[PDB]
């Protein structure tokens, strides 16, 4: 009689198809998916320091538009700007404004530091009735719009030394006028220069005069610019007209902060990654949710699925 | 006696020689070629379409060069830029050149509607020896040259709003003159401003005055200006002189369309993939024919050959 | 009785612990390093010709400041900027300096032909206390600094044709003056303007006065400016005033030649790869020792170790 004995192997009812080197489809006893598809649609605020800019883009915080008073010298891993953001100050621009915008991110914080030019011969605090704060006629909450005092605008001189152990950023603007008899009545004459300088750099700018589209009623344009002053440097400040002075410096730090654009709500949770959708489970080694991501984040990918097999070919009777 | 029974497997008389992660050069029965070395020498004019610059650059396209009237209102999925190509108007430059050529190859069309700006006080039409159409002095089509009538030149504050569904594309300039005495017989004052802007955007120039080497007889020049005007919002033109004005708005439009410089011929065949040296097969995953490519193409490397395997080690007697 | 034949293998007493796909540590005979993680922290003067900079920029010894008298003419593969370097001549900035400072590096030659311009009715010569060369007052050596003759500046229009078969490189730059007094007493009249041309390109700039803070007790600034002109093309000099001159061009390569900031040492040995820590071995494929490279090198990594088995699976008694 003797016996029988078997060598073999399970199987499963529910096996999975994964692809190979040789078959594009094959049937296997288990597999796991390595591409994350999903979010869960809300920004968990653990472990990043998150700062939801609301109405406010990060520009108009750093500017202090009336809307974003609640943002001086907030701190942030990422900065949230939503969509629904609009500026309701004075009207303006920024050369280079992607740059800006950048800088500011990822140094992570709006620290300011007032400071004392002793500006001399001309009126402080200029306001328009486009930049309301508290039902007022008011201006960005940075920024001194300088213009004549008793129809005489004196030429500015003035110096500001660094002597600090860190860099001081600097932002400032020139003031373009919408028409001549503007440009009389705000700094009495008829041509500003700007000439702002470091020991190691330099930025002169003249206004240019002329009508642009009204916006609350404001022909006339701000242009802004930065300069950063390093420890033992000194900013020099030489105008004689349309001068949108500094009232202090930021500070300007190195770190891993960031921005991001997105119009998910913010939660109370816990995840690493962060995505414009919302934040993601980083288990898996790839996504296909978004390109854009802050942390500790999976891949992204152009692929839907991509299942590795976990368990040997599976073989029913 | 018995049997013998031997298990085998073929073998050829003409093997090929491929590499392995052990091996530099081991002999198979047979492998096939994936990288794509040769081109047929002819740009395909099936799927995409195809547009041959001839002369023109799409610069000289756009802005209407007298030579490139044909290609008024044309569009494409591919430009061909010849390095025959040459300019014979206005002397002209663009400042960043490579952007505006970029956004209207990527845009697809030169699609054109004039727009009755009505410039009042001032000469329109202005032309020059330097840009000959049909024997008689011209200009380019796109760009009106407005000079002074009765050694006036008044103020110009125009408006153009966008009513439209679409983003408008305006081309525009400012003429350098070559003396300040050219500067008085052309605009009749010695200071032009031009200043060109929407609600979201101002560019605003300053012509300067010198001689420029003599093309065609010409020392001045034209610096070439865009605006992209989107719906809901207005062009605003405020100057006082040098402006060469637009006489209306390009589409533009987003999608599959671009330029590449090519002196290949156009060929009644079909392929998906051009390179500058002409149509290539898109059988194989890889090429070296160019690393410029529009269409389904195999990817571009730095080998001459490599061979897949498909059979066994071919082992002679 | 009969006889025992055992097949086996042989193992080590010293295995070495490796990577695979399955085990994060597995024993194997023998294996081999793939990163090469150290330097010698010497740059090896062969085969690369090496340009010590010692205390000069690349752009100081283009433009002559006077420690760098002993750069003028040099060529290299590889010019070495040091850290000490400072600048001791008249202040300056260079609109886009990392641009500049790239294109000579890659061109690798300092190669200078003079011209004479013929200058007409101006001081040529012009020097600083801020610039001294042998005890005196002086200037960069390869730039003219034109003032007012008999307190007349009377306009220049000059023109030099490329009749070369290679490219001109031309450097040249505006005088920014501290004050209106000091546009006077150089220039003599109010406003300075520079157009330097081609039948290519044209570069107007416009002087900027006012104070910049004081280096070597200067508060105004020269700006640098290049011009490329190609043979058949002229280059075009038309300036009424704050004119810093060329005394002629650069030669313009193509090449192999680069630019590397370190503080190594150079050494007599040789070495195909550079790095700022030092030449390195370029045995191996991989490196963590710099991502700034030059020659022959591996390719940098971010793994400290990657070891290549050898040999088998090492299998002790
Ligand atoms: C210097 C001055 O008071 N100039 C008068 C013009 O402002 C005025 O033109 C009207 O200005 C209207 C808006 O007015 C303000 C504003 O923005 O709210 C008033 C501000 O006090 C003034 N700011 C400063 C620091 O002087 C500001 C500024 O002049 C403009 O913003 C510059 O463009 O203007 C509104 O724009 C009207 O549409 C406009 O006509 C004229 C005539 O009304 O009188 C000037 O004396
Ligand atoms: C406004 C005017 O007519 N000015 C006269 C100068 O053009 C002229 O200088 C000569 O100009 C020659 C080329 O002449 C045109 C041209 O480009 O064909 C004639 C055009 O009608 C004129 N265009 C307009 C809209 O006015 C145009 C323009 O003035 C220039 O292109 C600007 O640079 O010039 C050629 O360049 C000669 O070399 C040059 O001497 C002078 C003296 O001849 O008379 C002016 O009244
Ligand atoms: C044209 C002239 O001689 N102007 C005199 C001013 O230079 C002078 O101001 C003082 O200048 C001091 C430095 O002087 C030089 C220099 O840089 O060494 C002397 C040079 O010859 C001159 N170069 C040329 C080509 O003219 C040069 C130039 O004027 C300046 O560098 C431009 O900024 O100046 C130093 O900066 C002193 O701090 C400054 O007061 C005034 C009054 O002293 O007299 C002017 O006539
Ligand atoms: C199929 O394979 C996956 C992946 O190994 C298994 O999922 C793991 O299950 C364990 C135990 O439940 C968990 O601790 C892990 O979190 C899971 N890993 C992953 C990557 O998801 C799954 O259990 C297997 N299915 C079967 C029937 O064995
Ligand atoms: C230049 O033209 C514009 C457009 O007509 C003028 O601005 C308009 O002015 C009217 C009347 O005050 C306002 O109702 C509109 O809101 C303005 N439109 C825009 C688009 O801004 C402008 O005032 C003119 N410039 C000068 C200096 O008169
Ligand atoms: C920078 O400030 C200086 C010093 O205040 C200005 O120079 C003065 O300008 C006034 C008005 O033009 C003159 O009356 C004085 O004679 C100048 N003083 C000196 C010491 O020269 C200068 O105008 C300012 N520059 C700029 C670009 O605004
Ligand atoms: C995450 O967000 C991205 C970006 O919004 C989504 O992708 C876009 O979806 C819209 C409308 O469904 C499409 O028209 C766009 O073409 C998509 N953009 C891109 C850049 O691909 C994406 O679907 C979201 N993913 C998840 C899982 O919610
Ligand atoms: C060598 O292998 C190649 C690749 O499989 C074979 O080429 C294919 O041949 C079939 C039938 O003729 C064609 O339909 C395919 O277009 C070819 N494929 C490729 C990638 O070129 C070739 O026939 C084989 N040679 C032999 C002798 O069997
Ligand atoms: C500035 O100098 C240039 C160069 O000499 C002058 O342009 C030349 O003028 C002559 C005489 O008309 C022509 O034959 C040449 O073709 C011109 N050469 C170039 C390179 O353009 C120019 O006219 C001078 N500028 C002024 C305002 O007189
Ligand atoms: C923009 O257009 C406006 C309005 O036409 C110009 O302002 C006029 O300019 C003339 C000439 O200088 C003056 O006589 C008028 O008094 C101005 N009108 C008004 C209502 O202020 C202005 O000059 C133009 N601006 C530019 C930069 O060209
Ligand atoms: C396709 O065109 C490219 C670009 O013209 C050819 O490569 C160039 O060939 C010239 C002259 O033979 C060389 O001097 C250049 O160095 C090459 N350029 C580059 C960027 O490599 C290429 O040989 C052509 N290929 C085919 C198959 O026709
Ligand atoms: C361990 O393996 C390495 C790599 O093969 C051996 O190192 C080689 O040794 C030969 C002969 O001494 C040299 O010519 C090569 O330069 C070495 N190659 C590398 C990549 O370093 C080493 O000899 C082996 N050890 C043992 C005990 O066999
Ligand atoms: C503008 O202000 C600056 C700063 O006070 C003046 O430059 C200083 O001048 C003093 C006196 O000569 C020197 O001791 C300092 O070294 C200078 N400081 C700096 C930072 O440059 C400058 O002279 C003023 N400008 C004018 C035109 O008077
Ligand atoms: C470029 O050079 C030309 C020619 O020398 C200059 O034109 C002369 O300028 C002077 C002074 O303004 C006048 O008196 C002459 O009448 C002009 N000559 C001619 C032939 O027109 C011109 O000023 C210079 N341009 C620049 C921008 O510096
Ligand atoms: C080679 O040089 C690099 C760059 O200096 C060294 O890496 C830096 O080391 C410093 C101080 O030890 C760190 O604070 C920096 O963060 C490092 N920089 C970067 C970009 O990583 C590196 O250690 C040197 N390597 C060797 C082998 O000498
Ligand atoms: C944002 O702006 C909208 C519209 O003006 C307003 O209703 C809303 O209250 C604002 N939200 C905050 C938080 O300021
Ligand atoms: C301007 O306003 C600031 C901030 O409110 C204040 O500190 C300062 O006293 C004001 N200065 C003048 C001159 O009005
Ligand atoms: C292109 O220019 C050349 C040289 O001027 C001319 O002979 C040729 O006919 C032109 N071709 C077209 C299609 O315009
Ligand atoms: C200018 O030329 C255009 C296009 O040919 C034409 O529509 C217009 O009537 C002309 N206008 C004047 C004022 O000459
Ligand atoms: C470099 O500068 C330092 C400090 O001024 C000086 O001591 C040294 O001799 C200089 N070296 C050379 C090679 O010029
Ligand atoms: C200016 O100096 C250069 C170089 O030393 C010399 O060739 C020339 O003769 C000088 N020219 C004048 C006008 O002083």
């Amino acid at each position: 009689p003797g016996a029988t004995l078997c060598l073999g192997h399970h199987a499963v009812p529910n096996g999975t198809i994964v692809k190979t080197i040789t078959n594009d489809r094959i049937e296997v006893t288990n597999a796991t998916e390595l591409v994350q598809n999903s979010s869960i649609g809300e920004i968990c605020d653990s472990p990043h320091q998150i700062l939801d800019g609301e109405n406010c883009t990060l520009i108009d915080a750093l500017l202090g538009d009336p809307q974003c008073d609640g943002f001086q010298n907030k701190k942030w891993d990422l900065f949230v700007e939503r969509s629904k953001a609009y500026s309701n100050c004075y009207p303006y621009d920024v050369p280079d404004y992607a740059s800006l915008r950048s800088l500011v991110a990822s140094s992570g914080t709006l620290e300011f530091n007032n400071e004392s030019f002793n500006w001399t011969g001309v009126t402080q605090n200029g306001t328009s009735s486009a930049c309301i704060r508290r039902s007022s006629s008011s201006f960005f909450s940075r920024l001194n719009w300088l213009t004549h005092l008793n129809y005489k605008y004196p030429a500015l001189n003035v110096t500001m030394p660094n002597n600090e152990q860190f860099d001081k950023l600097y932002i400032w603007g020139v003031h373009h006028p919408g028409t001549d008899k503007d440009q009389i009545f705000l700094y009495a004459q008829s041509s500003g220069r700007i000439t702002v300088s470091t020991k190691r750099s330099q930025q002169a700018v003249i206004p240019n005069i002329g009508s642009r589209p009204k916006i609350r009623d404001i022909p006339s344009r701000i242009s802004i610019y930065w300069t950063i002053v390093k420890p033992g440097d000194i900013l020099l400040i030489n105008s004689t007209g349309n001068l949108i002075a500094p009232r202090g410096y930021f500070k300007i730090r190195s770190g891993k902060s960031s921005i991001m654009r997105s119009d998910a709500p913010i939660g109370k949770c816990k995840s690493e990654c962060i995505t414009p959708n919302g934040s993601i489970p980083n288990d898996k080694p790839f996504q296909n949710v978004n390109r854009i991501t802050y942390g500790a984040c999976p891949r992204y990918v152009k692929h839907s699925t991509l299942k590795l097999a976990t368990g040997m070919r599976n073989v029913p009777e």
